[PDB]
């Protein structure tokens, strides 16, 4: 629960300087593969030497070179510090994680921000314990810690406080007391100890000045803004934050479940997953925060089964199925629908398939579920199978996907009854967290309007705290904004 191991902004060359430099035999860090992007690669010191491992995302996982399969860094990690040989070359061993230093993926940092800036800032959308870092025009190499304290103006009730943060040989300092190697072990040292000053105010550092929230209607501006690098460093400051949902998993690790996983290490949290009332099946209900869904994983053979009972159980009549049965030659989904005109029975659920309709982008089958031994248990379940999905990276138009979703939306809402929305892929996180957060970010505007507020990190860290990893990759988040620019555009022309 910590995640100082990686760094953001550090060359292959300088990773192996930094463990050769101020590391030991058993000093790891990970660092984003710049010779591919979308890659990463872990690198750790041994026997005086240092050895780079690849890990490759092309949007379902991040798959260790040589290892096995994971939702997040944080994981990967966890794993084999927890599990001490099981990486090998002779075993390799992650001992002792060389901390990063670099602010520039933490959320309180805003380096540009000026003086007034950040007043207006912490006074327009800041409260009670709001904060921020920036460094100082003033002086070249300092920073600033900025925080509004007072109660949730034009009272003199709240009120802004400045703290200049002196950097000196490379540690930092606000001009007495303790020196720290980085701004982030100095903010969360006061965090912990807030400052007071002389008069008894309380410097709480609660939580940072949220500056991802817009309006929808301002889309195409902060779009803009994110190129020329901004999307990056937005994104790897949300996948700082996955050490804090390292939630219980304990129903996946079972004996009896394990061959239920079409990925031994990517399970479903405990208190979100799908509990079938012979109960497992890795699934989550993800419930944003009247439409629910239900992310889940491509059926393994010795799934189909169970993967019927928890439509029937769930009372869904929507399966969104965005993957392809075979992609890069390697498996991602079992079929588990019968062919046109067809009646099949997956134990004690049977499927009928009324009608496959093609479409340019997807294939839609009407289904009709029922429960063997009793005929008033008929309900139709319409599985949108959308095709166009590359196998590698993401669509460069998202008129498809919108095109798509809209018409999957329509029909989820026609349906009074209807329980959550299926969605799944290979490993359901990654095209499955793609697909659900674009659909909660449409639903939004759809209903109140372009003039409404939307925050797309805020939104992932939500759907990412009832499934561990959903939303994979830097270019489905990018994707993502640009569903829902293009979705926007839509609206202001019709
Ligand atoms: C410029 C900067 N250094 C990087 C971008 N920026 C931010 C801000 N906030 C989030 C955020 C918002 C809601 C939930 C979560 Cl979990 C997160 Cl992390 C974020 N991802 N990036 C600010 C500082």
């Amino acid at each position: 629960t910590s995640r100082r191991w990686f760094h953001p902004n550090i060359t292959g060359v300088e990773a192996e300087n930094l463990l050769l430099t101020r590391g030991v035999d058993g000093s790891f860090l990970a660092r984003p593969s710049k010779s591919n992007p979308g890659d990463f690669t872990l690198s750790v010191r041994r026997n005086g030497a240092v050895t780079h491992i690849k890990i490759q995302n092309t949007g379902d996982y991040y798959d260790l070179y040589g290892g096995e399969k994971f939702a997040t860094l944080a994981d990967l990690v966890q794993y084999y510090m927890e599990h001490h040989g099981q990486l090998k070359e002779d075993v390799i061993e992650l001992k002792y994680p060389l901390n990063c230093a670099d602010p520039t993926s933490e959320r309180w940092f805003h380096g540009h921000l000026s003086g007034k800036e950040a007043e207006k800032l912490l006074t327009e959308k800041g409260k009670h314990g709001s904060f921020l870092v920036r460094e100082s025009q003033s002086h070249p190499g300092d920073f600033v810690l900025s925080v509004r304290t007072g109660d949730d103006s034009n009272d003199g009730k709240s009120k802004v406080t400045h703290v200049m943060i002196r950097c000196q040989e490379l540690k930092y300092d606000v001009g007495g007391g303790e020196r720290f190697d980085s701004l982030t072990d100095l903010v969360e040292h006061y965090k912990k100890n807030p400052m007071v000053e002389t008069l008894g105010t309380v410097l709480q550092l609660k939580q940072p000045l949220n500056t991802t929230r817009i309006n929808a209607a301002e889309i195409e501006s902060r779009v803009r803004e994110l190129s020329k690098q901004g999307f990056w460093e937005e994104f790897e400051t949300l996948q700082q934050q996955e050490c804090k949902l390292l939630y219980s998993r304990k129903e996946g690790q079972r004996q009896e479940n394990k061959n239920k996983n079409r990925y031994k290490n990517i399970l479903p949290f405990d208190h979100t997953r799908v509990v079938l009332h012979s109960d497992y099946i890795n699934a989550n209900i993800i419930m944003p925060e009247k439409k629910s869904y239900i992310a889940t994983q491509g059926c393994l053979q010795n799934t189909v089964n169970d993967f019927w009972r928890m439509v029937f159980q769930e009372n869904s009549r929507v399966i969104v199925m965005t993957t392809k049965e075979v992609e890069r030659g390697k498996s991602k989904c079992v079929k588990y629908w019968p062919d046109e005109y067809a009646l099949k029975e997956y134990g004690v659920m049977r499927v009928r398939n009324v009608k496959e309709s093609a479409a340019h982008d997807y294939t839609l089958r009407e289904l009709k579920l029922s429960k063997v031994g009793q005929g008033n248990t008929e309900r139709t379940v319409w599985q949108y199978h959308f095709r166009t999905w590359p196998d590698h990276g993401v669509p460069s138009d998202p008129g498809g996907v919108l095109d798509f979703l809209e018409e999957v939306h329509h029909k989820q809402e026609s349906i009074m009854d209807a329980g959550p929305v299926v969605v799944h892929c290979s490993a359901g996180i990654g095209r499955t967290g793609t697909f659900i957060v674009i659909d909660i970010l449409i639903d939004i505007i759809r209903e109140k309007g372009v003039d409404c507020d939307i925050d797309v990190p805020k939104t992932i860290q939500m759907v990412r705290s009832q499934r561990s990893g959903m939303v994979q990759t830097e270019a489905q988040y990018r994707f993502i904004y640009m569903a829902v620019q293009h979705y926007i555009e839509t609206l202001q022309r019709r």
